[PDB]
This record gives C-alpha cells, sequence and structure tokens, in this order.
C-alpha cells in the first residue's frame, strides 16, 4: 500500500519531459512503467503483485526485433504518460488506467513486418483479420495475457467499467494502424476548424485518443536528434529485412524497404515528417495545447534531416 517506486534524481526530473529517453538498462523499464502508472493514475489503480506479473508477461510476448520490441512499448507508454500529466483534468479515471496499458500492449508479438507483407505472404493472421491485421492481433494478445491466472489488473472494476476500459484499449490499439491515421486526423482538422469539436461526444473523444496513440507511436521523431537518428537505424533495419523478404516473394519492395536505396533515406524521412509527423503533432497541439513541445521537437528533427541532405551532416 505504502510501497512507492522512486527513480534516481536525473530520471525523476527528466521522465516528466516529452523528450525523455528511457535508457539502455532494460531491468529498469518495468520500474519506470510502474512509476508512471502510480503518478498518472494512483498507487491504488492496480494491485502491485498483479501489475508486476502483467508487465512481465507483456515483456515476454514482445520479440527480439530491431524496432518493434519491448523498448518501443515502454517508450510509447512514456509519451502517453507525458501527454496525460500535461492535461491533468481532461481525462477520466478509466482513460488514464486504460491508455498506459494500451500503449504498453500496442505492438504485442510484432514480427517486424507490415500489414502489407502479411497479406503478400498470405499469412494466417491476414485471413483471420482482413484489415488492421497486426493491430487486431495485438489486441488479441492483450486480452489473452489479461486472462492468465493472477494477471487481471482490472479485477476491482465493475462489469461496465471493465467493458468500458477494454473498449478504450481496443480502440486505442486499432488506432495505431497508420493506414487509419490519415482520415482520423482529417476529420479532427475539420471539427476543430468548424468549432464542432466536442470532448463530451464519445465518438469525438475516441478520435482524439486515436490521434494521441499515433503521436505516442511516432514519438521517436520528438526526441533529441542523437536519439531520433539512432532509432532511425533500427526502424530501417526492420524495413530493409521486410524488403529482402518481398524480393524472396518475387516482389520489388517500395524504396523505404529497399536497402539498395539507402542513399535516399534523408529525403524519405523529410516526406514522412511533412506527410505524417508534422500534421499529426500540429492537430494534437490545436486540440491539446500543452503537447506543443512534441510539435517543437518534431520541427527541430525535420530541420536536422534537411541539414543531412545539404551534407552539413
Ligand atoms: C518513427 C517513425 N519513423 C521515423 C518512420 O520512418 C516510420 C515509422 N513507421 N513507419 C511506417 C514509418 C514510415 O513510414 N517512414 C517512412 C515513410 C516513407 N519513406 C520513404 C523512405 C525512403 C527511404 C530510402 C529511400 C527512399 O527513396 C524514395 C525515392 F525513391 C525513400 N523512407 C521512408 N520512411
Ligand atoms: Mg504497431
Ligand atoms: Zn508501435
Amino acid at each position: 500500500g505504502l510501497m512507492q517506486f522512486t527513480l534516481p534524481v536525473r530520471l525523476c526530473k527528466e521522465i516528466e519531459l516529452f523528450h525523455f529517453d528511457i535508457g539502455p538498462f532494460e531491468n529498469m523499464w518495468p520500474g519506470i512503467f510502474v512509476y508512471m502508472v502510480h503518478r498518472s493514475c494512483g498507487t491504488s489503480c492496480f494491485e502491485l503483485e498483479k501489475l508486476c506479473r502483467f508487465i512481465m508477461s507483456v515483456k515476454k510476448n514482445y520479440r527480439r526485433v530491431p524496432y518493434h520490441n519491448w523498448k518501443h512499448a515502454v517508450t510509447v507508454a512514456h509519451c502517453m504518460y507525458a501527454i496525460l500529466q500535461n492535461n491533468h483534468t481532461l481525462f477520466t479515471d478509466l482513460e488514464r488506467k486504460g491508455l498506459l496499458i494500451a500503449c504498453l500492449c500496442h505492438d504485442l508479438d510484432h514480427r517486424g513486418f507490415s500489414n502489407s507483407y502479411l497479406q503478400k505472404f498470405d499469412h494466417p493472421l491476414a485471413a483471420l483479420y482482413s484489415t488492421s491485421t497486426m493491430e487486431q492481433h495485438h489486441f488479441s494478445q492483450t486480452v489473452s495475457i489479461l486472462q492468465l491466472e493472477g494477471h487481471n489488473i482490472f479485477s476491482t472494476l465493475s462489469s461496465s467499467e471493465y467493458e468500458q476500459v477494454l473498449e478504450i484499449i481496443r480502440k486505442a490499439i486499432i488506432a495505431t494502424d497508420l493506414a487509419l491515421y490519415f482520415g482520423n486526423r482529417k476529420q479532427l482538422e475539420e471539427m476543430y476548424q468548424t468549432g464542432s469539436l466536442n470532448l463530451n461526444n464519445q465518438s469525438h473523444r475516441d478520435r482524439v485518443i486515436g490521434l494521441m496513440m499515433t503521436a505516442c507511436d511516432l514519438c521517436s521523431v520528438t526526441k533529441l536528434w542523437p536519439v531520433t537518428k539512432l532509432t532511425a537505424n533500427d526502424i530501417y533495419a526492420e524495413f530493409w529485412a521486410e524488403g529482402d523478404e518481398m524480393k524472396k516473394l518475387g516482389i520489388q519492395p517500395i524504396p523505404m524497404m529497399d536497402r539498395d536505396k539507402k542513399d535516399e533515406v534523408p529525403q524519405g524521412q523529410l516526406g514522412f515528417y511533412n506527410a505524417v509527423a508534422i500534421p499529426c503533432y500540429t492537430t494534437l497541439t490545436q486540440i491539446l495545447p500543452p503537447t506543443e513541445p512534441l510539435l517543437k521537437a518534431c520541427r527541430d528533427n525535420l530541420s536536422q534531416w534537411e541539414k543531412v541532405i545539404r551534407g552539413e551532416e
């Protein structure tokens, strides 16, 4: 009951900032997560024993892939933590509980391949789940782990609170399919601009949480440049392995996944900032003004990739 987690002084201070990097010491990441649950949600939100067992089961069900790994899970969760701590009064008790768990579970059992590669491979998950293939899988693995003996961290909720929290989690994990972000952001853009955006409208909160999930998922682009640059190496190690696997199916991969086109990475990152990242953080900042440091870090990183093209680095 009175067992708090504490962090060294540097981490206690820097964990509050959007641009925090969780560091290379894997054994500290469960503790960093519990710390965030406890400040975000409260020391009563979960039974510590059930939570520690849930976290360790989630970790075991992420694979040893270059980018879509346990570190990505804890990083995305930390960006959610910073969003929620900077918008105290805007979110319900169930929403703070649900979203930190959703972010931790959002890529469970990722293999390092896109929805597109699963469909071209004709993988069994593509017949089970014809759209948002990996995301429906991630949600499935989340419910499986929640149903393991001693792992139901939501057990103290009523039946309706429990259906509510699992529904928040399901929508938040599905929203991490980037294919769905384009239209979600366009709708929020129109709603903010015609002044019809209403946080008391459930369909509207759902869209805002979806954008939050995209913002947290893509938060590599919001770190200090040395972090963003080194994470891009892990991002491309996965993409280039998928490209190689496309060539094995007798399919030319898109340039993003062709290692033979490594030279054009700096121009490809610019397109992504301009088409996905900058628009994402701009709309989030319009709806939730205290998330502005994410937009400001993203712009700094865009300007660093423009410097790479000019051969200043
Ligand atoms: C954290 C997100 N992040 C940083 C990401 O990259 C990220 C995370 N998830 N996803 C899906 C992305 C993403 O879509 N990234 C892209 C998009 C388009 N690209 C094109 C290229 C590219 C690369 C080399 C040569 C080239 O030549 C084009 C001319 F032939 C183009 N590289 C891209 N990278
Ligand atoms: Mg994903
Ligand atoms: Zn992810």
